[PDB]
Protein backbone atom coordinates (compact mmCIF):
# COMPACT_ATOMS: atom_id res chain seq x y z
CA UNK A 1 0.00 0.00 0.00
CA UNK A 2 0.98 3.41 -0.31
CA UNK A 3 1.43 5.65 2.74
CA UNK A 4 -2.35 7.34 2.40
CA UNK A 5 -3.78 3.92 1.39
CA UNK A 6 -2.39 2.28 4.74
CA UNK A 7 -3.63 5.50 6.86
CA UNK A 8 -6.85 4.83 5.17
CA UNK A 9 -6.91 0.85 6.10
CA UNK A 10 -5.25 0.80 9.74
CA UNK A 11 -5.82 4.42 10.82
CA UNK A 12 -2.20 5.08 11.69
CA UNK A 13 0.86 5.89 9.21
CA UNK A 14 3.30 3.18 9.27
CA UNK A 15 6.01 4.47 11.32
CA UNK A 16 3.40 4.32 13.98
CA UNK A 17 2.54 0.72 13.12
CA UNK A 18 5.89 -0.67 12.69
CA UNK A 19 6.10 0.36 16.54
CA UNK A 20 3.65 -1.85 17.56
CA UNK A 21 5.12 -5.92 18.80
CA UNK A 22 5.60 -8.11 15.46
CA UNK A 23 2.31 -10.17 16.93
CA UNK A 24 0.12 -7.61 16.85
CA UNK A 25 1.18 -5.81 13.46
CA UNK A 26 0.28 -9.14 11.83
CA UNK A 27 -3.18 -9.55 14.21
CA UNK A 28 -4.03 -6.44 12.10
CA UNK A 29 -2.96 -7.09 8.65
CA UNK A 30 -4.13 -10.67 8.83
CA UNK A 31 -7.51 -8.80 10.06
CA UNK A 32 -7.67 -6.67 7.01
CA UNK A 33 -6.48 -9.80 4.67
CA UNK A 34 -3.94 -7.88 3.80
CA UNK A 35 -0.90 -11.48 3.37
CA UNK B 1 19.61 -15.84 18.93
CA UNK B 2 17.28 -18.95 17.61
CA UNK B 3 15.38 -19.33 14.78
CA UNK B 4 12.23 -19.15 16.69
CA UNK B 5 13.24 -16.02 18.33
CA UNK B 6 14.42 -14.70 14.76
CA UNK B 7 11.11 -15.70 13.53
CA UNK B 8 9.37 -13.77 16.46
CA UNK B 9 11.28 -10.66 15.85
CA UNK B 10 11.05 -10.63 11.96
CA UNK B 11 8.33 -12.24 11.18
CA UNK B 12 9.54 -14.57 8.76
CA UNK B 13 12.28 -17.55 8.60
CA UNK B 14 16.53 -16.34 8.79
CA UNK B 15 15.94 -18.13 4.87
CA UNK B 16 13.32 -16.07 3.72
CA UNK B 17 15.33 -12.70 5.43
CA UNK B 18 18.85 -13.81 3.85
CA UNK B 19 16.65 -13.80 0.81
CA UNK B 20 16.10 -10.26 1.04
CA UNK B 21 18.60 -7.61 -0.76
CA UNK B 22 20.44 -6.30 1.86
CA UNK B 23 19.25 -2.97 2.02
CA UNK B 24 15.92 -4.60 2.88
CA UNK B 25 17.46 -6.95 6.24
CA UNK B 26 19.13 -3.66 7.00
CA UNK B 27 16.00 -1.77 7.23
CA UNK B 28 14.53 -4.12 8.95
CA UNK B 29 17.45 -4.18 11.64
CA UNK B 30 17.80 -0.24 11.99
CA UNK B 31 13.04 -0.81 12.37
CA UNK B 32 13.94 -3.37 15.30
CA UNK B 33 16.78 -1.28 16.72
CA UNK B 34 18.98 -4.54 16.19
Amino acid sequence: LSDEDFKAVFGMTRSAFANLPLWKQQHLKKEKGLF
